[PDB]
């Protein structure tokens, strides 16, 4: 009792550790809500938190994991009584504040999202930050004019977390989806998620009514060449390094919008709206996208996402 | 008198591009009359063989940035084997997709010893660009002991030729392409390994130089795996839109970006590059060149435009 396991990253005098070890209740930082973590997931950002030069974590003894789903053990009066299934993504979690790769997490009441009717904690983590990023992107495109009747929608990080999830969300909304990836042997998978066409990495001059780029932008010059007049691109994520900028001219000439999607600091009112959508009209096909691993299998998954060999979504069952 | 030529034309009804017979009066002014033996198909030539290819602006025109043949009449220091590359040859002044071509002597380069007319065109603009690239890199300090050289030209004209050239030069070459069927082909040119950005493994400084023949398309990923001091030779055009780079990576590692212009290259260097092309920069053309007749030219022009031509293709008139 009061002694549980967590993936911990450390950095002393020219030495780096990253493994599952046992930690205590007192190692958890200041919070007003105590949560027993049922699930977490693996994100690329979480991969960067597991390595020294990742440029995410800037403080030593740390518990990564930007994603959380579980049950309230104890807390305060922030609208949370024990036994409540709560979700926690974004903010300082897994970056500045101890995160979800732990059996227990201690957080601020202002960061929790009461689990919407229509989602399991596992399904909530299967979606995770990635799904939130995908949902917000589509949400944002839709208030900007996107409907299935405007034309096909391109998605470029198709096999990754955000990409797989977006394809699914768009296909189930009735959109004609074209998906692009850089790995062959990924085509069948993309079609199963509902993509009508799949593109090998590389009508005249205006095919897509909208696009979703979850790779920091880095295929923007490709996406801009075949954008319809009035279209938009929702961009999010990181590349891998090596920034890829765009010219501005193509946005001006075709009246196209670039919508920066940030899942970290999204305000609570919108956050709640997105989670309602994720429980209803933007609920993806998690059975064909997500796979589950245990806390002890986590190190390997963080290596893989960093190397770019993780497809779809990976949820971590805690304990 | 009345010879054959490939003619592009565009009125206010249609666009015509076929092989018609034109006379001596159709060629524009020039002091040197060259009877063309060989020409070459180039990406640039394909754009000039089409409407919305933004290269040919005046109406009735004969494309072909590349010229090689024998002199009929001249008044500049007859029967001289000569090559013409770049300048106004593909673009503003009538080209080499014609049995005869009139040009100015300022563009002409006497065909170097150790090279054939067909070989000069197997090389052509593409080979020149590549050779001029390598050259520009070597005078920046690049040598085989600095580390491997990362081409990206792959099966572009330029690039295929770059690999062969660097391989024959003794460099370790890493070639990049997106087509899975050209892997065996790139090793025969002499590339040590074929590449299919990730931040594990350690790829963080491993290329001494780079040849980027797609308008700096791949600069963004190249730059973050350059050795401290290296350079990158960029040339040609992209498939369409322009892809910018950040400047930080250059300052950070003391890397240079070298703009390679084949079009308006100065004569003094032009000869030096061609002498090199007849010398230690002679690519193994046995594997990289192909030959077609004039009546077959339009077909290749259609293929290069849709990226269906590997290596180099010459033309016999
Ligand atoms: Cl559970």
């Amino acid at each position: 009792m009061s002694a549980f396991q967590a993936f911990v990253v450390n950095k002393t005098e020219t030495e780096f550790t990253a493994g599952v070890q046992t930690i205590s209740m007192d190692d958890l930082p200041e919070g007003d809500v105590l949560v027993r973590v049922h699930y977490s997931s693996v994100n690329y950002k979480d991969g960067l938190a597991s390595i020294p030069d990742g440029k995410i974590v800037k403080t030593x003894p740390f518990v990564p994991g930007i994603d959380l789903a579980g049950v309230v053990v104890s807390s305060q009066h922030p609208r949370f009584r024990e036994g409540d299934e709560v979700i926690a993504t974004g903010y300082e979690i897994g970056v500045t504040h101890f995160g979800g790769y732990s059996e227990y997490a201690r957080l601020h009441g202002e960061w929790l999202v009461p689990l919407p009717k229509g989602l399991t904690l596992k399904e909530a983590m299967a979606i995770g930050t990635a799904g939130f990023t995908a949902a917000l992107s589509i949400h944002r495109l839709e208030e900007h004019g996107l409907t299935p009747e405007r034309g096909p929608v391109l998605v470029t990080g198709a096999t990754g977390g955000v990409g797989s999830l977006a394809v699914s969300m768009l296909a189930k909304r009735g959109y004609t989806v074209e998906a692009s990836t850089g790995k062959a042997a990924e085509h069948d998978y993309l079609r199963v998620l509902g993509a009508k066409e799949v593109l090998a990495r590389e009508l005249d001059k205006q095919r897509w009514a909208a696009a979703v780029d979850p790779v920091g932008g880095r295929t923007l010059a490709t996406v801009l060449s075949r954008m319809r007049y009035g279209g938009a691109v929702a961009v999010s994520g990181l590349t891998g390094g090596a920034e890829v900028p765009t010219t501005v001219h193509p946005f001006i000439l075709r009246g196209v919008s670039l919508l920066g999607i940030d899942s970290v600091y999204c305000p609570m009112d919108l956050r709640l709206r997105i989670w309602e959508r994720l429980a209803g009209d933007l609920k993806p096909d998690l059975e064909r996208i997500a796979q589950e691993i245990s806390l002890a299998e986590l190190p390997q998954a963080l290596k893989r996402i960093l190397r770019g060999e993780l497809r779809g979504r990976t949820v971590v069952r805690l304990a």
